[PDB]
């Protein structure tokens, strides 16, 4: 009697990734845990980090693939299932390569870029119609390649001012939910 709202952090396991830019996902994701007032317990049904509460005004479905990026869609997939979660109820929180450091934008399907775990979320669910909290990291130093920069940490001038891009980010995603697409995404967007 509840139908939710499925918001789901994406990054990979491990000390070894906590803070590199492909992990956005995940602290946005801690936050929000932290805005609900509970710690993640896996969901042994699905494999995933499982948290579950009210924010922004309704009842949400938290997640953390405890799964590499590559597979992340083995767990969102059965986790979405497990809660009758439709697509358009679905919201990824991941770093973004086509958009500059610190900007936020808010979408509805479209292409994935060079995400390789929202290529498998979709891939998992059938459909790329999900909303996605695109978190801006930008554009590589001339020839390093995409995911190798993305596997890489904030460097320290960037370090300064995540914590405050995660919070933002957290908010946005609480405008998402409360107002809707269009109303949060015209608070949200500036040229």
């Amino acid at each position: 009697m509840a139908e939710p709202l499925l918001v789901v952090g994406l990054g990979n396991p491990g000390p070894t990734y906590a803070k590199t830019r492909h992990n956005l996902g995940f602290m946005v994701a801690d936050v929000l845990a932290g805005r609900i007032g509970s710690a993640f317990k896996v969901h042994k049904k699905s494999g995933a980090e499982v948290v579950t509460g009210r924010l922004a005004g309704t009842t949400v479905v938290l997640a953390k693939p405890r799964i590499s990026m590559n597979e992340s869609g083995r767990q969102v997939g059965p986790l979405a299932k497990f809660y009758s979660v439709p697509p358009q109820q679905i919201v990824v929180i991941h770093d973004e390569l086509d958009i500059d450091f610190g900007r936020i934008r808010l979408k509805l399907g479209g292409g994935e870029g060079g995400h390789n775990g929202l290529r498998s979320v979709a891939s998992a669910l059938g459909t790329k119609n999900f909303h996605r909290v695109r978190i801006g990291v930008g554009r590589p130093p001339g020839r390093k390649d995409p995911a190798a920069f993305v596997l890489e940490n904030f460097t320290s001038a960037e370090r300064a001012e995540v914590p405050t891009i995660v919070e933002q980010a957290a908010d946005a995603t609480e405008l998402l939910i409360a107002q809707g697409l269009e109303p949060a995404q015209n608070t949200v967007h500036a040229w």
